[PDB]
């Protein structure tokens, strides 16, 4: 979740963030990084997400 | 100073920084705000500066 946030500023940085760009995120914290930054690039980003925030289950322990 | 880097800001997460964008900022300190931002994400940008630090008068008042 660290090395991502690196790299993902340093892309932003020499602009490689814009239309034409898809990056995969390899790991299960796909929202665990901040993604605010990359998000309004242009460029696709996907990734994977094992806590779903869906369902009742983990919603009810967020709400804690 | 102040409003241009609220401008610069939301300008990069657009992503209107890259090539093919050119902004021009009207004021005397052109070095004055922070550039390393719209620095590398390609677009051209412009400016004017009053304080010359390449000149000997300049460059010792900033030694002290």
């Amino acid at each position: 979740r660290d090395k991502v946030n690196d790299i993902v500023d340093q892309v932003i940085t020499i602009g490689k963030h814009v239309k034409g760009y898809h990056y995969i995120i390899a790991n299960l914290g796909f929202t665990d990084g901040d993604l605010l930054k990359i998000q309004f690039g242009g460029a696709e980003v996907s990734g994977f997400q094992i806590v779903d925030y869906d369902d009742s289950l983990v919603s009810k322990f967020i709400e804690r």
